[PDB]
């Protein structure tokens, strides 16, 4: 079935970016609309726009096997799964559509933000970095000296997949440019540990405060961790009915890992607690205290960005007005106290 | 045989409009047209294209198959051809090929057919109970009946004409045997219920289709979710399955009576209560199944469903097991 | 049933060679034998029903160098000499060392003259049957067995209580996978332990392992005679091997050295089986039973023989035709 | 095929493998490497663990050979490397009788951790790692014991390989110890950690070992794997002078790769400035030489270990002098 696939990939083109929809290089665009059998072709269309693969002379087997490898590399937890990564690598071509970034970033670090939002959540288990450390998992046993386990993780797994005969992407590039685009996907990567993003809040302020240097590789590595948060959190930047559903997922995916921490003989954390979590207060906490501050961040360094915190804005006053319906008024629909 | 030739292989739409979907019930074909439909399902599939089987060596080895079931009231051949039709349910509506090797699902698939042969009608205590050649042979490796089916499954593909792996590749050869051996032994409901909470680790962790223990847990899983599947269908299936389960069971417990032990409650046509008993089965065995299989695949949903909607329907009717009034005759003779 | 002395006078002691029995006269010794440890008697075992037994399972062998019904023969016969001079009675129960003789004679049913590495690489019906269960070869020689046992006429044990029936079964399954060599070598440890502290006729497991050793002495008794038998032997068992390794040849494998007649060194490998397994197995029943030392001195005396004789297989001075036309 | 062998023969008697074969004189490297997973076999029967540990043989012989398979072939950090260390691990275990002074459970990860101590070494050091950026390097970010990290995930990955996990048996918390076991011991392989440790390691040779102290038993794990390392010194001559041979060819290489990048490499990698036996008799006093001499300290039948690394080391200064040409060489050519 892969192997079908990957003839179609091959040989018959790559669609053009302008036919997957119209809307495709909009901030308004919803990557998630599209099907998911259509999202492979769609990452080779945005490649292929950025001009990604003649400027590297990407060998166009090779990408798309790799392309496919990493779509199999993903598990099909609610959120954590491959239309997650194909939408947080839909958001980075957004910002360099919309947002300059060839004024800011070198070439080969826009590409290497792009490779890595699609490897970023690698073989996810829909569990977090505690729970790994909690649970004595395997990953833990590999990575908790070092932290963000789950993170080393995915970029392992990219690692391995390029390791893999014939998906080696980069594997004509000199040793310099190749240790370069490696050592960028490890940074990106651990960057979307949120524990990375909240300490290195205070020098992303201090950048935005100074203003962006291009001559300063240390601006560089920080607007690098900018824009890869800003990708991973960017469902919260479209409509109500995308973040709506986004927390369905979320939440699902956190209630399921707290069952398993209950069935441990752990307390879960509140957030992780089915009996316990209250969600419009949850979201409306994290869009306060994470994802209006990133956005903001990024609309002073991007004055086009404008409307992404807005929309985030908008976003948590939706949360604020539908926080009623969670109180029951009169009876359930049911016309039954059973539930008591 | 010579109906198999004449005709060739049949589109699977000339047999059933409905033939590939969840609604439909195998065993409404005629058992003179089961054969048929095995070879049309394997066409369905392309396993006969992409693997070249020969076409006569694949309606012998079918029509042997056919002939090693006995005709108990549950463990026969009908029972094998649903099972195996379910297999082939699973790889039209379920993105199989997405989770499976393209060799595994065809193991499975023939696994199924394969997966009762020789069948007696009585369980594996009965078999070492009864010091049976079977449990001489058997019993201290385990799964006595499971064993038995895998090595008719043997015989048959060594018996003349009838080896439609012959022109495999020995690697090939042998991971079908390799698998046909694993998928076999895990229709002993005690494995299944021994991988139980592997199956429940696995659909937590979320399967990982480059982990090798995943791939042979899902073939588990679909195994047992085929082995049921009479549970899957209407309320007409699964009343008339009970029937024919149960007739087996207490020809079983008449059986151990006469050989002087007490058999299990369910096995007893004195005391068991077969509402009760199905509910159980149903709520506490096959639900736990299809729950696993929609955790992996959400579009077996209706699967589950089903299974609930007919065990519902077990706990309506279990009032009409206590007798109200007189009998039918109006007579207590019975008593 | 023939009395036992008019076989042979010598026929109770470890010095008999029951390789000199003709085959014509050796389903007779079995009855003999059974006779004589008064099982037939003992069990009410049923005499016509016994002689087509024994008559089906000779028939059962094949004819290989080795593996064929005069071994069985030899192996029943050395468990008849353990049960006559080590005096059994005191450390097993009945039924035991019944089980223990009738697995003798059925132990090698239907051997093809190849190991079991063989029947898996081959891809054989009996790999495809019993490969991953491990000991291919001796989970066919028990299936053989009861294949013969449910034979019309031919089950001696159909008389027996069930308890009896179900221990036969258990125990003929149990010894008969005790003669895989591979199990000797994982059970040779605790073997060791059980002759250190001493033989404890109160504990079962006690009896299950002294039951793998007396089997396992069974099977290679031909060491414990004099040299002509081990000589002889020694070539049945090297063509065994060496038709094995030119079968693996060729398959387009690699045997080993040992069944490689192009590499193997027989002198070397004969001497190293004996000391480093025939010389230890030998050296445990003689610290189990004292009166079992005389078989060791056997065993060792004719490894002596094997190095005395080791400078034959090199060529020294011309080869009897006085040319040297191999070359 | 290999594993169809492997598998359905008995495990052969450790003695048949050869007569000297449980000697501190037998030098495993002389063993044909096609019969080295069944002396892997032979070792673990004869020191019970496939009993104590209720070891699956399926399983065992399928992480023999996994394990075999997951060394590459650089010139001295190769299977065969590991061998010889897991077969030096079986002589301590037979000869200094260890059963007296560590648990089982610690022998059997002591031996496993032979195994695998080196997995996937691509003849390249930590060093090498952290200034070319590798992969190891990224992950492993924040001590040092780089490639030792990275050893034990490949053990890791081979016990959870379907199949391969040899440590089944045992329940959820001796698994666990298991498992740090095997860290702690594969880390004990970066000779930086040995020089840390080493007045520690002093100071309990010189109070002698106490079974009932915790410290020791961590102590005393990790020189016995050093010396497990390094024991291609502790054998004849030949030995030593092929070894030399090899880990100087793997230096060597390294240094090359160095230049290239742009790199200073260490001088001892650097083959125009390298001085082998100065070199060689430095490791040999320095490094070497103390580690058997704690050995022997803690254990006196380990004293022909330490006087055979003696006489090895005042062999290379006896030879040293042949590393300045004297007389023609021997082409009778200075066309050099
Ligand atoms: C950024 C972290 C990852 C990726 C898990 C994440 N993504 N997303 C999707 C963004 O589109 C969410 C995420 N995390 C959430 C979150 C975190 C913390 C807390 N928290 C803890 C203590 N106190 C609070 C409020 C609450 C809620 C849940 N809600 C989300 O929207
Ligand atoms: C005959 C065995 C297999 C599982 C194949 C089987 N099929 N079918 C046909 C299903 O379409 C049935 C089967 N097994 C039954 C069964 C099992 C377990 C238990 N059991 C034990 C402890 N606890 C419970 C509830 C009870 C009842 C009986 N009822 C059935 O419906
Ligand atoms: C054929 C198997 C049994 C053990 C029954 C057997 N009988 N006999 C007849 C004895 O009277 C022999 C047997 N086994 C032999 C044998 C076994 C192992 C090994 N081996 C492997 C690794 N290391 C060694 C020493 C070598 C040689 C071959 N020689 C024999 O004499
Ligand atoms: C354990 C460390 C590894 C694997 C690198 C190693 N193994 N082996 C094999 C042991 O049997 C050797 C190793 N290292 C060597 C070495 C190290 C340091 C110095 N050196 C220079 C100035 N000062 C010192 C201490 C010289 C030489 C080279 N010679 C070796 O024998
Ligand atoms: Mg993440
Ligand atoms: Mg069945
Ligand atoms: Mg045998
Ligand atoms: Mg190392
Ligand atoms: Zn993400
Ligand atoms: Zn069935
Ligand atoms: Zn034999
Ligand atoms: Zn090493």
């Amino acid at each position: 079935a892969m192997d079908d696939e990957y003839t179609k990939l091959l040989h018959d083109g790559i669609q053009p970016v302008a036919a997957i929809d119209s809307n495709f290089a909009s901030f308004t665009y919803t990557p998630r609309s599209l099907p998911e059998d259509d999202t492979s072709m769609a990452i080779l269309s945005m490649l292929q726009d950025m001009n990604f693969i003649n400027n590297y002379k990407i060998d166009c087997p090779t990408l798309a096997r790799f392309c496919l490898m990493v779509k199999k590399g993903y598990r099909d937890p609610p959120y954590h799964n491959w239309m997650h990564a194909f939408s947080v690598s839909h958001f980075c071509y957004l910002l360099y559509k919309n947002l300059e970034l060839t004024n800011y970033l070198e070439d080969i670090e826009i590409f290497a933000l792009f490779i890595s939002c699609m490897c970023h959540d690698l073989d996810h288990r829909g569990t977090n970095n505690s729970f790994q450390v909690a649970s004595k998992s395997v990953l833990a046993a590999l990575y908790s000296s070092e932290g963000s386990v789950m993170e080393r993780h995915h970029f392992a797994q990219a690692i391995a997949i390029l390791n893999t005969h014939g998906c080696n992407i980069f594997d004509h590039f000199s040793r310099k440019d190749y240790q370069r685009m490696l050592d960028l996907m490890r940074d990106i990567i651990l960057a979307t540990d949120l524990a990375h993003h909240l300490r290195i809040f205070k020098d992303l302020q201090k950048m935005a405060e100074v203003g962006y240097d291009r001559n300063n590789k240390q601006h560089h590595r920080l607007l690098l961790c900018l824009l890869m948060t800003s990708c991973d959190l960017s469902d919260q930047t479209k409509g109500w009915k995308t973040t709506r559903k986004i927390a369905e997922l979320i939440y699902k995916e956190f209630f399921s890992q707290g069952d398993l921490e209950k069935a441990m003989g752990n307390r879960p954390m509140e957030m992780m607690d089915r009996e316990k979590a209250y969600i419009p207060e949850l979201q409306i906490s994290f869009m306060e205290h994470i994802a209006m501050p990133i956005y903001k961040l990024l609309q002073d360094l991007f004055p086009k960005a404008a409307e992404l915190y807005e929309r985030v804005a908008s976003n948590r006053e939706h949360w604020t007005k539908v926080s009623h319906k969670f109180t029951i008024r009169g009876l359930p629909s049911n016309n039954s106290l059973d539930f008591l």
